[PDB]
């Protein structure tokens, strides 16, 4: 990926949605688990997973700044609306980051849900555990 393309076009999207069809769909067992707040380190791991996976190069950083809540739209981003949201956190739509307990909820993948619960391109949950491949 050169990531030479221009945000939001058709160009862009369709690399994206090979990138996303080339993804294992995840099921995640314990919302409890997320890491809402992970630190420089952890964000730069998840980085090379996603860079190795073939993540589209105009969207990797943005999917990375979207991993910590300082960042996440709000039906993610406070520990009450967390508590809140729960539940309903199960109806997203998410594929596996491989080698890792983590997810991406895409946006294209997402439609269903609020712009309060996702936005473009995508959000990145980390999680100490459950996260299953299906």
């Amino acid at each position: 990926s050169s990531g030479l393309v221009p945000r939001g076009s058709t160009i862009e999207y369709n690399e994206i949605l090979e990138w996303v069809n080339s993804l294992q769909p995840a099921r995640v067992t314990r919302w409890g688990g997320m890491i809402s707040t992970p630190d420089a380190v952890l964000q730069a791991v998840i980085k090379r997973s996603l860079v190795e996976s073939g993540c589209p190069a105009s969207i990797v950083n943005e999917l990375i700044e979207n991993a910590h809540e300082r960042s996440w739209p709000q039906g993610l981003a406070t520990l009450e609306t967390r508590q809140m949201n729960r539940r309903y956190y199960e109806n997203y739509v998410a594929k596996r980051i491989p080698g890792k307990q983590a997810v991406v909820v895409m946006a294209c993948e997402n439609q269903h849900m609020g712009d309060d619960m996702v936005q473009e391109p995508g959000l990145v949950m980390i999680f100490a555990h459950g996260v299953e491949e299906i």
